[PDB]
């Protein structure tokens, strides 16, 4: 890695949690045509250490995150403008093409649309519940006969967010088709009542602060819980387990319904990068088609991809059906490069309000002035 972004070869970073072995495979192929090495690579705190090593002039050719980071990205000077002809533009929805665009320039190539979904235990639970509100009384249910209702990453405010954004939490307004980076909603009323549940829920001891994303899918894959709260990526390490599992519409809330932040999987190009052609030849031509998104869909699940012709195919899933469900009843992440303080104020402010350091309405309270920054 001595030799900066070296020219003649293709770095390509995507999150552990995604299909990586299967966008290997799109990079043996780009290899076997073009004469081209692809070296997928998954680094921990990915979407940290790009802005580090890119702002150097260093890192990989080619970036995957959800849009809501691309925007810092741009805005940082680390991205190059991505020029798609027409003719490629029409084979991706446009509402994708929409999340990737700052300051009216496209800054990335939309891969996949993901949104979390309720995951059941059919066995467990034939009729998941409709709202929040009757989980303790199921849990009280289930810990009779040693299980428990519901375990889902609680480190992370992408999986708690749904329920604080229900009753009328939300990151930034969109007013007069604009983001109001001066009106911020992490500390009303809404997002009060949604954190303060959640804490109840810790509380009674339906679920435990600590538990993360391995806890919580070792406990579902395992049986021990009947439900958890998981994007499409998630599904392959279910079909392994001997669960039974649905993927339903999230329970609402004071009779509103969970809306959770709907992220488009992106694919940028380093600015610094030597390479950008070959970047846009592997995005285009063996990325961005039914045998490409094919490749990593069979590795983990991508959702409801951005390319029409292989959406159509997999919207007959109703994992996937249920996916957009719930995806409907969220709104897309802001791209605006504030997402990245608002992420780690919400970060901070669930963490305290959970483990009992602070109360809901000043750990909500300290978030909404620490996302202003
Ligand atoms: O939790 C804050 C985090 O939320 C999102 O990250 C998601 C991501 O979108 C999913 O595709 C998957 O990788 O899991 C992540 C949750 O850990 C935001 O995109 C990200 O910027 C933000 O930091
Ligand atoms: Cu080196």
């Amino acid at each position: 890695g001595h030799k900066k972004i070296e020219e003649g070869k293709l770095v390509i970073w995507i999150n552990g949690d995604k299909g990586y072995n299967g966008l290997a495979e799109v990079g043996k192929k780009f290899e076997k045509d073009t004469g081209i090495k692809v070296t997928v690579e998954h680094p921990d705190k990915l979407e940290e250490k790009f802005p580090q090593v890119a702002a150097t002039g260093d890192g990989p050719d080619i970036i995957f995150w959800a849009h809501d980071r691309f925007g810092g990205y741009a805005q940082s000077g680390l991205l190059a403008e991505i020029t798609p002809a027409a003719a490629f533009q029409d084979k991706l929805y446009p509402f994708t093409w929409d999340a990737v665009r700052y300051n009216g320039k496209l800054i990335a190539y939309p891969i996949a649309v993901e949104a979390l979904s309720l995951i059941y235990n059919k066995d467990l639970l034939p009729n998941p519940p409709k709202t929040w509100e009757e989980i303790p009384a199921l849990d009280k249910e289930l810990k009779a006969k040693g299980k428990s209702a519901l375990m889902f990453n609680l480190q992370e405010p992408y999986f708690t967010w749904p329920l604080i954004a229900a009753d009328g939490g939300y990151a930034f307004k969109y007013a007069a088709g604009k983001y109001d980076i001066k009106d911020v909603g992490v500390d009303n009323a809404g997002a009060k009542a949604g954190l303060t549940f959640l804490v109840d829920l810790i509380k009674n001891k339906h679920m435990n602060a600590d538990t993360d994303y391995s806890i919580a899918e070792a406990a579902f894959n395992k049986g021990e819980t009947a439900m958890t709260i998981n994007g499409p990526w998630a599904w392959s390490n279910i079909d392994t387990s001997a669960v039974n599992y649905g993927v339903t519409v999230l329970p609402t809330f004071k009779g509103q319904p969970s809306k959770p932040f709907v992220g488009v999987l992106s694919a940028g190009i380093n600015a610094a990068s030597p390479n950008k052609e070959l970047a846009k030849e592997f995005l285009e031509n063996y990325l961005l088609t039914d045998e490409g998104l094919e490749a990593v869909n069979k590795d983990k699940p991508l959702g409801a991809v951005a390319l029409k012709s292989y959406e159509e195919e997999l919207a007959k899933d109703p994992r996937i059906a249920a996916t957009m469900e719930n995806a409907q009843k969220g709104e897309i992440m802001p791209n605006i490069p504030q997402m990245s303080a608002f992420w780690y104020a919400v970060r901070t402010a669930v963490i305290n309000a959970a483990s009992g350091r602070q109360t809901v309405d000043a750990a909500l309270a300290a978030a909404q002035t620490n996302a202003a920054a």
